[PDB]
């Protein structure tokens, strides 16, 4: 490319490496992602150039050159995974949990209003600044290519944040998949512990059943007709959420419960969740 100077590698996303880089012409400091290459990828990333929102990482340009796709992004400060790790002793304060959950729902509501799914929400894919904003990153190829099992580095793509409709092998995905993922992140921010740390598809599903109870045709009409559903699934009782995410207050447990509804058609929308009593006292603090 020979137009930007790489200052440092800052990450490996699902599809490619990411560099802090400095535009040699504009002095501009960017995040530069490089994906090794097909034409469908390029056309899909181009639609992202229009998906602008304060809670989506700003895509500044897309360059198809030399069997490579470079994405130029605005430069933020750290991923949420690092901030959660850094905070494991103290715990992220609630108003900041509340602020971040508010902003992510705002980002999802925008995406979902334009029928764009993230499909791979997780702390690794959320970027914060010093200003106390949080942003959706690493999405837009999922509609076309789905979610790979592994990264370009052959790292395992975590299942901890996958909706059960996906794990049970439904091949048509609603916006509800993102709400599940965000519910998982919410609980993790509170408890400083992954809600459903599965290491396999069936291990992920059984962790979900152990906490929320095994779904049946009552809670989830059609579920036992899912492609990968087995009548031989063990039948666990639903657990008290007071056990699951202490010491989250009643409004939090109630929002979370609606975010982890088994039936994607009963699961709260981004837009509904923004109206939830849990956000009545919402503010905007910083790390």
């Amino acid at each position: 490319m020979e137009n930007f100077q790489k200052v440092e590698k800052i990450g490996e996303g699902t599809y490619g490496v990411v560099y802090k880089a400095r535009n040699k012409l504009t002095g501009e400091v960017v995040a530069l992602k490089k994906i090794r290459l097909p034409s469908t990828a390029i056309r899909e990333i181009s639609l992202l150039k229009e998906l602008n929102h304060p809670n989506i990482v700003k895509l500044l340009d897309v360059i198809h050159t030399e069997n490579k796709l470079y994405l130029v992004f605005e430069f933020l400060h750290q991923d949420l995974k690092k901030f959660m790790d850094a905070s494991a002793l103290t715990g992220i304060p609630l108003p900041l949990i509340k602020s971040y959950l508010f902003q992510l729902l705002q980002g999802l509501a925008f995406c979902h209003s334009h029928r764009v799914l993230h499909r791979d929400l997780k702390p690794q894919n959320l970027l914060i600044n010093t200003e106390g904003a949080i942003k959706l990153a690493d999405f837009g190829l999922a509609r076309a290519f789905g979610v790979p099992v592994r990264t370009y580095t052959h790292e395992v793509v975590t299942l901890w944040y996958r909706a059960p409709e996906i794990l049970l092998g439904c091949k048509y995905y609603s916006t509800a998949v993102d709400i599940w993922s965000l519910g998982c992140i919410f609980a993790e921010m509170v408890t400083r512990r992954a809600l459903f740390p599965g290491d396999s598809e069936i291990d992920q599903l059984f962790r979900i059943f152990r906490t929320l109870g095994t779904p049946d045709e009552v809670v989830w009409p059609g579920v036992t007709s899912m492609p990968d559903y087995k009548p031989s699934f063990p039948k666990w009782a639903r657990q008290d959420f007071s056990k699951v995410v202490p010491p989250l207050d009643e409004d939090g447990r109630s929002l979370l419960s609606q975010m982890l509804h088994y039936d994607p058609n009963k699961r709260i929308s981004a837009k509904a969740a923004l109206a939830h009593p849990f956000f009545q006292d919402v503010t905007k603090p910083v790390p």
